[PDB]
């Protein structure tokens, strides 16, 4: 009940036409809404957007987290893939921070979505982890650590465009561990290079449309696996140069694995090789 209005961002709190729930954040909760004359140079056009809020219940913390997470999205500024900060209401009501309205759901579920019998090409999924490539060298020379990387924390807009979220947070909803690198498992320990192990992973679910990795794998059994050395298996049909990829992002020495600027290039180039015209195959569709 003491935010500032920064006119960079502020939006006409009756501008915004709020609308069906989108669901809910774990420090709030977000809704579909329409906002008017948001171009500002075209004011009589509505855009849809998606507004994160807080509960009628909020702790004075939650409002603390919620701000604290707008000036950061304010400081990381734009970028392709990655869901941008569109405005916000700060001024004579509840706070209402907007961002990029993302109509198709995370990965995951796009991705499942998608399994045969529209449909994805094999370059569909490269181009695809391109991008979230894309997002996270932006983000990590934005000095930004993401800390929890996975396909239902990327989202897909109504042009197929990978944006990905919750990027300017801090601290078990979805069972996250097993997208956790070893010393960040064991020791609490996020880098860069951890999240690109946390990459490797949201390559498998790319290959797998959707799968969960470590599929029956006992969590607690995760742990020693890992140790050991063990890796996931390739997924079926997955080439053997992106999988290659992958296994060089869960590298045992966390400063041995590539980086999101490499990965990107690597990406860049897979993707002007891969058919558009190869669907894939998924007889046994793990989860
Ligand atoms: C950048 O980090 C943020 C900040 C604030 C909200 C979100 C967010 O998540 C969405 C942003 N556009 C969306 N379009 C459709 C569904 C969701 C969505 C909303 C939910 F409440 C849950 C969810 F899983 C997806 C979002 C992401």
């Amino acid at each position: 009940y003491e935010l500032p209005e920064d006119p960079r961002w502020e939006l006409p709190r009756d501008r915004l036409v709020l609308g069906k729930p989108l669901g809910e954040g774990a420090f709030g909760q977000v809704v579909l809404a329409e906002a008017i004359g948001l171009d500002k140079d075209k004011p009589n056009r509505v855009t849809k957007v998606a507004v994160k809020m807080l509960k009628s219940d909020a702790t004075e913390k939650d409002l603390s987290d919620l701000i604290s997470e707008m000036e950061m999205m304010k400081m990381i500024g734009k970028h392709k893939n990655i869901i941008n900060l569109l405005g916000a209401c700060t001024q004579d009501g509840p706070l209402y921070v907007i961002v990029e309205y993302a109509s198709k759901g995370n990965l995951r579920e796009y991705l499942q979505a998608r399994r045969p019998p529209e449909q994805l090409s094999s370059k569909d999924l490269v181009s695809c982890a391109y991008q979230v490539a894309r997002g996270m060298e932006y983000l990590a020379s934005k000095k930004c650590i993401h800390r929890d990387l996975a396909a239902r924390n990327v989202l897909v807009t109504e042009d197929n465009v990978m944006k990905i979220a919750d990027f300017g947070l801090a601290r078990n909803g979805r069972l996250p561990v097993k997208w956790m690198a070893p010393e960040a498992l064991f020791d609490r320990i996020y880098t860069h290079q951890s999240d690109v192990w946390s990459f490797g992973v949201l390559l498998w679910e790319i290959f797998t449309l959707g799968g969960s990795p470590y599929p029956g794998v006992p969590v607690e059994e995760l742990f020693k696996l890992l140790k050991e050395g063990h890796r996931m298996d390739k997924p079926s049909n997955c080439t053997n140069e992106l999988y290659m990829m992958m296994r060089d992002c869960w590298h045992a020495v966390p400063s041995q694995r590539p980086t999101f600027k490499q990965l990107v290039e690597d990406l860049d180039r897979i993707v002007a090789l891969t058919s558009n015209q190869e669907y894939l195959d998924l007889s046994m569709p793990l989860d």
